[PDB]
């Protein structure tokens, strides 16, 4: 779903393409304005994140599609945290679609196309590199995301249900929040009426992905999408 | 594989079958003496552990295929601790059948049938009623069954691969090691020749399982068995 072209030794472009992929990548479709719209997004969700101390990758835009990141050492994980009973929590828990959880859950996920990305466990992640404290320092980063994201969609009548996030280590080996933050990667609903304003509306045929995440975008910034 | 009989509010009897399963009860096959030797085993495993002060639910033997064994408020989970790389494990990381891990690996899985055991996390556990501290105390104990097992084996020429363990909870509130210790629920392979003692000679159809499983037991006890 996104391009990522070097600039130096320090940082990269990551551009975002109209692509859209499900399934293990059986289901594509592409539609007009997505790259542009998981951008600003992404950007607006960095910039929210950054104002609360968390370290991001996020250095600037480059007009349009494309972000100015800080090329980061990726650890191989895929980071879940999970507020309502969505997705493949649904294989784990006899729990129900809209089941509000009683605290958030984080799930590992070894980011590896060969595998299919399996769910792992702090040992998996040792046997890969990954020392405890590492992770520790991870799942307090994600659970303070979900916190900050989740209170300020709230307020505009936006559930997170749950999302992915990936980290990269910098220079300083630090622990520094990379890749992407979109209707792509998250599941959103609107409070009242609990209907998708995500990816999952293509997932599922829902409706229309890009009137969804204008809808998202719009409810967010107060304005309707310039393209 | 096993009977369980109430006595009173306190025991129960395990009795343990002639049958063996596979594949999620896909596969099926009765073998005459396996209850026997799984029954035996097990004796021997939790008396061992006993010794080094693992509490376990073994109470006494009731002749035959039958142990005696305290009643508990079982944890619905399945702890696989894992020494070297066979089974699942081939799935989650990209490492060959045999490597020997820099160390122990727990896994938790949820026992439930409707579900097919899915292997969850602390915070699934949670959602479940299984606080940290319950867990943290379940897999320090299932390490040091680990230790007690393959030092143990590994002075008879036989490598401990991987095990499960269940445990559940006594009136004390106390975590007490429950269920079985068997070919059944282990990966034993012989050190030199590095072949299956063990339920993969039944899953994989590697040779006899009663000659395997006898196997076992005589070079465990010193003795052949009288059935
Ligand atoms: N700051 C960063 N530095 C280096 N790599 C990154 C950074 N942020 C994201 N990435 C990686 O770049 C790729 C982004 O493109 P994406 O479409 O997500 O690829 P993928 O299909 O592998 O997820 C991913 O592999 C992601 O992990
Ligand atoms: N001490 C104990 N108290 C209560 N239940 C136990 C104890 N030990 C084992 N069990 C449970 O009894 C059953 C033993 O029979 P088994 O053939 O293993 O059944 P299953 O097919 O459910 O694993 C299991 O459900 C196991 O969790
Ligand atoms: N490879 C993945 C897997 C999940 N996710 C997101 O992570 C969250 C959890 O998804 P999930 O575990 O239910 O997996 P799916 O339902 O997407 O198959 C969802 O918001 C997904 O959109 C992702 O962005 N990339
Ligand atoms: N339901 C289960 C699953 C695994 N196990 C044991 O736990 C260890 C790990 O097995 P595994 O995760 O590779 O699963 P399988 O290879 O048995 O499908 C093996 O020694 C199995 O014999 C068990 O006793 N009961
Ligand atoms: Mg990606
Ligand atoms: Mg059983």
């Amino acid at each position: 779903a996104k391009k990522m072209i070097p600039i130096d030794d320090d940082k990269l472009i990551m551009e975002f393409k109209d692509d859209a992929t499900a399934f293990d990548g059986t289901k594509k479709a592409r539609f007009k304005g997505k790259g542009w719209l998981n951008a600003q997004l992404s950007v607006i969700f960095f910039k929210l994140l950054e104002e609360h101390g968390i370290k991001t990758h996020f250095i600037g835009v480059a007009g349009g599609n494309r972000l100015i990141v800080e090329k980061l050492d990726m650890y191989p994980l895929e980071v879940v945290v999970r507020n309502v009973v969505a997705g493949s929590l649904k294989k784990r828990l006899p729990l129900p679609e809209g089941y509000e959880l009683p605290e958030p859950i984080v799930e590992l996920y070894y980011k590896n196309d060969e595998l299919h990305d399996p769910m792992i466990n702090y040992y998996h992640a040792k046997v890969l590199g990954i020392s405890l404290d590492e992770i520790k320092k991870i799942e307090e980063i994600a659970l303070k995301v979900n916190e900050i994201l989740k209170d300020y969609l709230a307020k505009k009548g936006i559930i997170l249900v749950d999302f992915k996030l990936e980290f990269g280590k910098d220079k300083n080996g630090d622990i520094v929040l990379a890749d992407e933050i979109s209707p792509d990667t998250c599941r959103f609903w609107d409070a009242k009426t609990k209907r998708s304003l995500d990816k999952d509306v293509f997932r599922f045929d829902k409706g229309d992905l890009i009137e969804a995440y204008k809808e998202i975008y719009e409810r967010i910034t107060g304005e309707k999408p310039e393209f």
